[PDB]
């Protein structure tokens, strides 16, 4: 019961600490409380010439901030797995199974944990070294400015409900451990080790939250909120890979997005 | 001379990964280990026996052929547990992304198996349970096909393999130079796994030098046996392919499916 599930909430939570660089804590410090503010293609090539900074050839302004979001995710999917390995019955299950929760979540929980270092006019980039405005996206041209501003879309929505890194460990975990995922292997175990997730959420939320008991269900529609979110960004993925030909897709991206 | 630490560390995570080594079965196949000897198992009502408690403490089935294969699959399946954690203890086979790793141990866990069974298998049969039993091979010839046509170029290949008279320290070399494998379909990171492969590989040559001094062309012999493994393999697909196909009565444990699936 309870006790138990605080002292879950706490371990999830001191693994989410220990494997993610940037908090939503010191992503608000920096926010408020300074990052090289890139807003076009003059301070891009400052931060790139030392300021604030690996990469394919060089093509065009557009794809090359494509690149550096690429290598950012690629960062951020090896932090998320290994802060699924410390889950505790996330090690037990086969590997196979393990591969295809972390290739079906990894972007949900890229999404959700963007929100701690986005607000309304951009985002942290480079470990919170530089601010890239959401003006600047916005100006790329598209396909690759469609591609970033939903993400501002559900960001700003997200963080509206005010979670704190505490609650966040354990929404990326629930997210990570998901019993829907296509050829997943052993459903009853993944399923049982979601709820015990679920249910410490539902108790470190009200221990944390005024009332929180409005919360726990908004939480649970984030997370199919979250669900097509990715649909729509796969969707403008392979059009990307369909159109713009000469942009090279990273090996690990491109065995995601397989299927 | 970095080979030979490279080996030592190899050697090291077999010893602690693999619950039987060659040193004892064969210690065991020759009546070292124990007043008399393993219990054989060569019949129905043996089987019975063994699983009475004696040798051991399984899906539904309908004749002794499906039972003695839904038993080799459990032994698959805790085999290709052993090899991954062996793998893991690889720092190289760790630093590829999880789903290269996961390519790696789908299509070499079954060539590393076979291999690896020539050490538990002599002219008449197997240890099962880690060593607590025998099968003979005259049982396992007495299942109906296509039973019994799956098990026996497992034992051709063994036999002829033992006759190379390599000893464990030698095996957890081969081992990991068939998990390396840079061949292996889908594979992401495909150099770095050839120059761990080639690692292994010189490691090996090293200390098949070292340890078979008149060795009569061992280490050509070896990727020739890896080879052969290759074929074993493709061949062994072949005849599960045959199975899911004509024996819709017989399952198969989900990990060999999603092995086998392509
Ligand atoms: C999953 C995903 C997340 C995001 C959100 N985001 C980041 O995380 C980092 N960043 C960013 C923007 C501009 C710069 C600068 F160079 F201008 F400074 C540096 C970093 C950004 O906009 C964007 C895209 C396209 C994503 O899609 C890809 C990566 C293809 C995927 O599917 O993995
Ligand atoms: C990979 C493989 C290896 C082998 C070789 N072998 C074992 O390992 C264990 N054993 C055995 C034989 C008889 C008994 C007893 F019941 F009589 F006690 C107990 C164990 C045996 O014969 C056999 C088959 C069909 C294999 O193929 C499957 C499993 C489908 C796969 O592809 O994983
Ligand atoms: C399709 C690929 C099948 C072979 C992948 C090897 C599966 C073994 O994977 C292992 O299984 C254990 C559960 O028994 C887990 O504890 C381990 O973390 C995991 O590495
Ligand atoms: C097919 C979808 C892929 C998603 C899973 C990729 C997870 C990355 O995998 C990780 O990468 C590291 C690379 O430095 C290795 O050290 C780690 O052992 C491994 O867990």
């Amino acid at each position: 019961g309870s006790a138990d599930l605080k002292a879950f909430s706490k371990h999830i939570y001191n693994a989410y600490l220990k494997n993610f660089n940037m908090t939503k804590k010191k992503a608000r410090s920096i926010l408020t409380g300074a990052p090289f503010v890139i807003h076009d293609i003059e301070t891009l090539w400052q931060a790139e010439k030392g300021l604030v900074w690996g990469l394919p050839p060089y093509k065009e302004i557009s794809v090359h901030v494509f690149y550096r979001c690429q290598c950012t995710t690629v960062e951020t999917v090896r932090e998320l797995t290994e802060f699924a390995k410390s889950i505790p019955s996330f090690s037990s299950l086969f590997l196979n199974d393990q591969v295809t929760l972390l290739k079906y979540g990894v972007h949900e929980a890229i999404f959700a944990m963007l929100a701690s270092i986005v607000n309304k006019d951009g985002l942290l980039v480079a470990n919170g070294s530089g601010f890239v405005t959401r003006e600047f996206l916005r100006s790329l041209r598209k396909p690759f400015s469609d591609i970033i501003e939903p993400k501002f879309e559900f960001a700003v929505k997200f963080n509206a409900l005010e979670l704190d890194d505490s609650d966040l460990a354990l929404f990326i975990a629930a997210i990570i451990l998901c019993g829907d995922r296509p050829g997943l292997m052993n459903v009853p175990r993944v399923e049982a080790i979601q709820d015990t997730i679920l249910r410490a959420l539902e108790f470190h939320l009200q221990a944390n939250h005024p009332d929180a008991q409005y919360l726990f269900p908004k939480l649970l529609q984030k997370m199919a909120d979250l669900r097509q979110l990715v649909t729509e960004h796969a969707q403008m993925m392979q059009r990307i890979k369909k159109t713009e030909t000469e942009t090279s897709l990273h090996p690990l991206l491109q065995e995601i997005y397989k299927d």
